[PDB]
């Protein structure tokens, strides 16, 4: 997602934290003055853009290319040295739950976890290696050029013309999605990446025309919006399991 999608995921999650997870999250956020779960949500993308060390090393952590294998993840194939969103979310969730570490180390893991639960729910973040998650699938959206990746990151969400204050209660108004009964931090990332990949492979997500507009938005913006709500609920359930006892 773009910055707004990330913040909306964190805002949905923040409301669902149990008292124990809320207390620990606020402790970690307190190490960095004026940080909120929303304000840290885009951080990993700024890290990627600005830090030629860890930013460059962590670029692969935002996605996984599994659509050519019909959305069946196998770690040695898509992720050799762990540089993909499935392995990175697993590792960062373990680091976040490690009470032996400093608040500063655990905050850094929280920033990655908040971002990557967001990204792992963006269908194009689990799509084709061939066109790099839709970046190389250029198209015309209204009277403006874009690509399939950007269209799902921010293009469709931007058509609402809402700030977070307008967009958040819209996501919260949706029918509650069916979550797993329990969070498993080590297994859920693969499940989530596979579910997101199946959406990238659904009839019409890749359009049959180069020009698209309202019809595409009308069909797929509600799916983008459902995935933001689902990401937020999944992120709260994960933080509640990892930090909430
Ligand atoms: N699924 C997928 N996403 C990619 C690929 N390369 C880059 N991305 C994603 O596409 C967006 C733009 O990529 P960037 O131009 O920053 O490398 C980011 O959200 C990034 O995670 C790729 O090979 N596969
Ligand atoms: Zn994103
Ligand atoms: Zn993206
Ligand atoms: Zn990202």
């Amino acid at each position: 997602w773009g910055a707004q999608g990330h913040r909306l995921v964190a805002e949905v999650a923040d409301a669902r934290l149990n008292p124990t997870a809320r207390a620990e999250v606020d402790r970690l956020l307190a190490t960095e003055p004026d940080a909120t779960l929303a304000s840290i949500a885009p951080w990993a993308d700024q890290l990627r853009a600005k830090d030629p060390g860890l930013g460059r090393r962590s670029a692969g952590w935002h996605y996984v290319n599994i659509a050519e294998d019909n959305c069946h993840y196998e770690a040695p194939k898509h992720c050799r040295n762990g540089n993909c969103i499935v392995e990175a979310l697993k590792a960062q969730s373990t680091i976040l739950g490690d009470r032996s570490l400093t608040d500063g180390e655990r905050l850094q893991a929280l920033k990655f976890v908040v971002h990557l639960v967001g990204d792992i729910h963006q269908p194009m973040h689990a799509g084709y290696a061939h066109d790099k998650g839709g970046n190389d699938f250029q198209l015309q959206f209204g009277n403006r050029g874009t690509n399939l990746h950007s269209l799902w990151d921010s293009g469709m969400l931007n058509t609402r013309k809402l700030d977070d204050a307008g967009y958040l209660p819209l996501l919260q108004s949706q029918r509650a999605p069916k979550l797993a009964r329990q969070s498993n931090p080590q297994r859920d990332p693969q499940t989530w990446a596979e579910a997101s990949c199946r959406i990238s492979m659904q009839a019409g997500v890749y359009p049959a025309t180069r020009k698209i507009g309202d019809e595409y938005t009308e069909r797929y913006r509600p799916l983008a919006e459902a995935q933001l709500r689902l990401a937020g609920e999944n992120l709260a359930q994960l933080l509640n399991r990892v930090l909430g006892a």
